[PDB]
């Protein structure tokens, strides 16, 4: 627990002392769900949600939009990600990332809005970005080395029947934009991309996480740390056992997201997608009531140090 590169105590108590439950809940998660389907009037309020939130920061990212077409098994659909950089002269970032738009499900049955698929997600990084306004504002001024970029990314799901040509358009597109944007070292945007960490599925209850990408498996450690540690300084409501969530230890893998388009680019990724997939899956019943709160809680929590952890803040 004392282990090195960990937060003085103080410091972790004051990082979880500013993480705000009813405005993750409720400024954040709350306006998200709602049918978002790639460019639909439901999408585009989202986009431009985020595309807001992000702004208003103190730290003040550059908050870029990535728009472009693309051939679905339907029509052409178009599409826009949405880029938040904090620092973008600096030379490294962390990317966490995770997608904003829902499953397309045909009419006459109850909306999907997909509460696990990714509400949730997209209001932990709103919130991580929003509880460590100030500190990243300090580093970014201090010229950090490495900085934090986010991404909320359009186009994952699927219209019609699953399959490479039909899934992921955005991080597709977002990876073939990197890798033709010179940057410095670089040579590519792509290589600066220290840790690329896609949240998925995330706030039903009692998930089960594994290491996915042996190339990260000791950051997976540092979440299993990070959990314990929680648990002891109880921190963690409804945590019966020290760990929980972050299990050990190295299974198979593979499970097509966002991340293969920059994987395929040689990006170190961390999967962060509970597995078994919530019960609720893709089913309308992936909604605001089936969410377990103190879980979504205690992931906020347990990223809020990690990012903290990362970044030396
Ligand atoms: O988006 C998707 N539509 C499908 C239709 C049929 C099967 C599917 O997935 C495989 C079988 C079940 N276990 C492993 C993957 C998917 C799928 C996969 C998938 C992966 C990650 C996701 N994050 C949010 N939605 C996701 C779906
Ligand atoms: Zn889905």
């Amino acid at each position: 627990v004392p282990l090195i590169g960990s937060l003085p105590e103080a410091r972790l108590r004051r990082v979880v002392g500013q993480l705000d439950p009813q405005r993750l809940w409720s400024t954040y998660l709350r306006p998200l769900l709602v049918v978002r389907t790639p460019g639909s009037p439901g999408n585009l309020q989202v986009r431009k949600f985020l595309e807001a939130t992000l702004r208003s920061l103190t730290a003040g990212w550059h908050v870029e939009l990535d728009p472009f077409t693309a051939s679905t098994p339907l029509g052409p659909v178009d599409f826009g990600n949405v880029v938040a950089t904090l620092d973008p002269r600096a030379a490294r970032h962390l990317t966490l990332a995770c997608h904003y738009d829902s499953k397309l499900f045909p009419p006459g049955s109850t909306p999907f809005v997909g509460a696990t698929d990714s509400a949730v997600p997209c209001a932990l990084l709103l919130e991580l970005a929003q509880a460590l306004d100030l500190e990243l504002s300090r580093a970014k001024k201090q010229a950090a080395p490495v900085t934090l970029q986010l991404l909320f990314l359009d186009g994952e799901e699927a219209l019609k029947e699953w399959g490479p040509k039909d899934s992921l358009y955005g991080s597709r597109h977002l990876a073939q934009l990197m890798e033709s944007i010179p940057h410095s070292p670089g040579p590519t945007r792509i290589q600066a991309i220290e840790l690329f960490m896609l949240l998925d599925l995330l706030g039903a209850p009692n998930p089960t996480f594994y290491s996915h990408f042996p190339r990260t498996v000791r950051w997976f450690h540092r979440l299993r740390s990070i959990e314990k540690r929680l648990h002891r300084l109880n921190l963690l409501q409804s945590h019966p056992q020290e760990v929980m969530y972050f299990q050990p230890g190295e299974p198979f893998g593979s499970v097509e997201d966002d991340h293969i388009p920059f994987l395929r680019r040689g990006v170190p990724v961390l999967h962060l997608i509970s597995t078994p997939f919530p019960a609720v899956w893709h089913t309308p019943a992936d909604t605001e009531v089936n969410l377990h709160p103190p879980t979504v809680h205690n992931l906020c929590r347990i990223l809020a140090v990690f990012l903290a952890e990362y970044l030396g803040l």
